[PDB]
């Protein structure tokens, strides 16, 4: 990913002039993974534009090999002492991070939550992201729900076990397939955001459940490997599919029809107001506490658009 969507605020009031001509953020995430990529897109184009106002924004970007809610405390608790001058987290365990986050904000450093959920109920100064993973849930299950007709059978790759944002995207997929009494949610696998897990459980399911009808996915991985066990069986667009976020794959699989509908999420602005917003928090000026940055359904008409502006 080398640039935003058409999701990213183009009326976003950037004239407040900073009270420092220096600033240093430490930004620490769940896990690596290419998602955050799309991120540090936005991060990227803020710190360009003050630079040109006399400006100098400097960060690290630190995520662990694989996810350790531990690691973040501890990635929180050793900045706090390197002279950044504001701790930016996307949450791995809400109420371990949360007291993380207090103990930093105790010790005089203001704390932003961006990405996937936010830590309301903690002492961080402003959220940028997605405040409504289970929303988004419900429009991939309506989406699959209504081309199915309202019958049939679904398979759910789940993702990750108490990952937040997997495990709320699942609660809206189910409340929102409830709605449509024909249609029996035949299993629910977790593919822990691996694509090659993914193949594997759908694999399996096409020759468990011969009237399969349609494949929810609450993650950026698990659209890629449903759309590819699915093409490699002969039956795409033949079971409907709906995936969380923007991998090329699935959204190159939305223009072949292996993938009915991607939810991609505005991650350039997670990243773009992140940086601006820091800066008035570091100043003790007022800011939105939490930033809404949407997300929306992308169906096979707007795949080339997305892909173009994307990657």
């Amino acid at each position: 990913v080398t640039g935003k969507t058409d999701l990213a605020d183009t009326n976003f009031d950037t004239s407040y002039t900073p009270k420092r001509t220096s600033y240093k953020i430490y930004c620490t995430y769940k896990n690596i993974h290419a998602w955050y990529d799309a991120i540090k897109c936005g991060i990227d184009a803020a710190v360009k534009e003050l630079a040109e106002k006399g400006v100098t924004v400097d960060y690290e970007w630190y995520g662990p090999a694989q996810p350790d809610a531990v690691d973040q405390v501890n990635s929180i608790e050793t900045a706090i002492g390197q002279g950044w001058d504001l701790i930016a987290v996307d949450v791995n365990q809400p109420e371990l991070t949360g007291e993380a986050i207090n103990n930093a904000v105790a010790k005089g450093i203001p704390v932003a939550v961006f990405g996937t959920s936010d830590v309301p109920n903690c002492d961080r100064a402003f959220f940028v992201g997605n405040t409504d993973p289970y929303g988004d849930g419900c429009a991939l299950a309506k989406a699959v729900c209504e081309k199915m007709g309202g019958k049939g059978q679904i398979a759910i790759l789940a993702g990750t076990i108490g990952a937040l944002a997997h495990e709320e995207r699942l609660r809206g997929f189910k409340d929102t397939i409830a709605k449509y009494p024909d249609i029996e949610i035949v299993d629910e696998q977790r593919d822990n955001d691996e694509v090659e897990k993914a193949i594997s459980i759908t694999e399996s399911w096409l020759q468990a459940y011969p009237n399969l009808g349609g494949i929810l996915c609450n993650n950026m991985s698990n659209p890629v490997g449903a759309c590819q066990a699915v093409a490699d069986a002969g039956k795409s667009g033949k079971i409907v599919i709906g995936g969380m976020d923007h991998d090329l794959r699935a959204l190159n699989a939305l223009k072949d029809g292996t993938l009915y509908v991607a939810q991609v999420q505005n991650c350039y602005d997670m990243g773009y107001k992140l940086i601006y917003n820091a800066i008035k928090t570091i100043d003790g000026e007022k800011v939105e506490e939490s930033t809404a940055v949407g997300s929306t359904s992308v169906y096979a008409q707007d795949a080339d658009k997305f892909i173009n502006m994307l990657y």
